[PDB]
């Protein structure tokens, strides 16, 4: 499955729900959206803390993203951390819009796509690909 499309559909949906029409395998997209909503409710303190402590500006966004992503996957990968990675990118995009720095969304989407293609892709494929994530979540 194309990771770039997965990132784009995911971010696009999150922003559209804030009235922001961003100028940017259906089961996979819907499943990821649901798993991410579940993650953010089940781990609300983490979600809420990250959201309020970003201190996001165009000068720091890339460094904050790199730092958090390296910390997230430090002890290895699992599907829950992959969902957390998407929700973190979503928090970054959402905060960028809230702070009137919406152009950052494009950079964020690229960094997410790159990290998936360069660092998560092998793990994902070794686990059977996104079909495995779909099965695990249900469908
Ligand atoms: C260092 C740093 C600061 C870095 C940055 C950062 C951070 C801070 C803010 C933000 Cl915003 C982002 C990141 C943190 C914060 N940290 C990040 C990691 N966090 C994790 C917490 C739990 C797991 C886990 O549990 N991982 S797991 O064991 O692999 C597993 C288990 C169950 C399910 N899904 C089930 C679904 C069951 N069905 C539902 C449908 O009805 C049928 C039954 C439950 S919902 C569900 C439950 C959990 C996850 C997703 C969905 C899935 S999953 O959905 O991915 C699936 F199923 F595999 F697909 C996978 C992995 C990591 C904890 C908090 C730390």
């Amino acid at each position: 499955y194309d990771n770039r499309e997965i990132v784009m559909k995911y971010i696009h949906y999150k922003l559209s729900q804030r009235g922001y029409e961003w100028d940017a395998s259906e089961v996979v997209h819907l499943t990821l959206r649901q798993a991410g909503d579940d993650f953010s409710r089940r781990y609300r303190r983490d979600f809420a803390e990250m959201s309020s402590q970003l201190h996001l500006t165009p000068f720091t966004a890339r460094g904050r993203f790199a730092t958090v992503v390296e910390e997230l996957f430090r002890d290895g990968v699992n599907w829950g951390r992959i969902v957390a990675f998407f929700e973190f990118g979503g928090v970054m995009c959402v905060e960028s819009v809230n702070r009137e720095m919406s152009p950052l969304v494009d950079n964020i989407a690229l960094w997410m796509t790159e990290y998936l293609n360069r660092h998560l892709h092998t793990w994902i494929q070794d686990n059977g690909g996104w079909d495995a994530f779909v099965e695990l979540y249900g469908p």
